């Protein structure tokens, strides 16, 4: 009943050009089975978004990932917000959606926005920059771990350490091998920059510290939560930004309509979050024996899910393969749905929203000059480098 493929979605060719295996897996049923990893997999929009938001069922405590926490050990200790269910979930998230809350945007859009007007001037400066590493790592670098409260020595860890997560996610192919094994450095820093002494008043992480008295988290958990964010806070905003770029380097007819209206850079950003998806997969386990897409899923099994290729699924878009500002991308799992739904989504966007802001209004053009290199994880989609000529508007 349910078709078998022998498609790798964890594979460096998959990673390449995903979009052709995308299809295969959409239409080839609203459930299909992986031979490859033993796993369920669904594509469609429709089954993305009902596994999405039915949590009693398709659990996350279990593990997000290839991997089964009621099988095997996980290679760090589980997090209290993405790898739990409700009830344990619900306080954690609170405190987050807190810590990263619509009044705490403002106290930083400023900083954030002055910062990204600043890099375009520093890149337009230069005119032929990476787009990737002089805008995509170095303009979220130098907001995020001040606006956590970091200290400045070892900030080099973060990114090695982002990239290793989104990788342990994946199947025990190399790419998690070969991260697991360079491992212990990255995580001895980052487990030392979650205690409370080595955060700075005001920042993310002191607020997660403080959130220790509402008895919504224990003093024990705060580094578990300050730990979320440093291993999700950077890289999806940096493959998102970096998609954005990307997107109006080979669209310019939208990069012309952003100039005419900076006021689309927020669409245009979220355009970019759909388009691209810098969290491509993501795992979840039933905890019951489930019906889904006339398919009968037993207990204990690991489903799937292509966030990708659900953002690009014609039966729920329009054109789903054009990149378009002014599309209404209300719906898109880029950032998940459900009670599991990106809690760090407004940093996200406001990164995103003044960088596009801040070249809608100073750049003119954006015209791909050199090879454009692809950067292989086996849940995160971008790009190594992106080597780019800014025209000063
Ligand atoms: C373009 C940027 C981003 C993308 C595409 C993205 C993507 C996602 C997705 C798809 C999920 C759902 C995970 C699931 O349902 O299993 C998620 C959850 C999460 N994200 Fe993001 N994210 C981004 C930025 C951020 C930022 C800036 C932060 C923190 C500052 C963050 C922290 C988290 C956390 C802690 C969760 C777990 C929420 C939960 O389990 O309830 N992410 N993200
Ligand atoms: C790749 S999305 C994500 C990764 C890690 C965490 C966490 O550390 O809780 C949350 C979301």
């Amino acid at each position: 009943t349910i078709p078998h493929l022998a498609i790798d979605p964890f594979s460096l060719d998959f990673f390449d050009d995903p979009y052709p295996d995308q299809q295969t897996l959409r239409d080839a049923g609203p459930v299909v089975y992986l031979d490859k990893w033993n796993v369920y997999g669904v594509a469609r929009y429709a089954e993305v978004h009902a596994v999405l938001n039915d949590p009693t069922t398709f659990c996350s405590s279990r593990g997000v990932g290839l991997s089964d926490f009621k099988k095997e050990k996980p290679w760090r200790p589980p997090s209290l917000i993405l790898e739990a269910d409700p009830p344990a979930h619900t306080r954690p998230r609170a405190v987050l959606s807190k810590v990263l809350s619509p009044a705490t945007m403002k106290t930083i859009r400023d900083g954030f926005a002055a910062a990204a007007d600043a890099k375009v001037d520093e890149l337009l400066q230069r005119g032929c920059i990476d787009a990737i590493a002089d805008l995509a790592e170095a303009y979220p670098l130098s907001v995020f771990p001040d606006a956590m409260g970091l200290k400045q020595e070892g900030r080099e860890h973060l990114l090695p350490y982002a990239g290793l997560v989104a990788n342990a996610f994946g199947p025990p192919n190399e790419l998690r091998q070969t991260a697991i094994e360079r491992s212990a450095p990255h995580q001895a820093y980052v487990n030392e920059q979650c205690q409370r002494p080595n955060l700075a008043p005001g920042g993310f992480g002191a607020c997660i510290h403080a959130f220790t008295d509402t008895g919504e988290i224990t003093p024990d958990e705060a580094p578990l939560l300050v730990r979320s964010l440093l291993s999700a806070g950077l890289d999806t905003t940096v493959n998102g930004i970096g998609a954005a770029v990307y997107c109006l380097a080979r669209f310019p007819g939208e990069l012309q309509r952003l100039r005419s209206d900076p006021t689309l850079a927020r669409n245009a950003f979220e355009e970019a979050v759909r388009f691209e998806s810098p969290v491509q997969t993501f795992f979840r386990t039933t905890t019951r024996e489930v019906e889904l897409g006339g398919a009968v899923i037993g207990e204990g099994e690991k489903v799937l899910m292509f966030l990708g290729s659900a953002n690009r699924d014609p039966r729920r878009w329009s054109d789903p393969d054009l990149y378009d500002i002014t599309r209404k991308t209300s719906g898109h799992v880029g950032f998940g749905s459900g009670v599991h739904m990106c809690v760090g989504q407004l940093v996200a966007r406001l990164e995103g929203e003044v960088m596009l802001s801040a070249l809608a209004r100073k750049v003119a053009a954006i015209d791909i000059d050199g090879p454009v290199k692809r950067r292989f994880n086996n849940t995160l989609r971008g790009l190594e480098s992106l080597p780019v000529k800014l025209t000063p508007a």
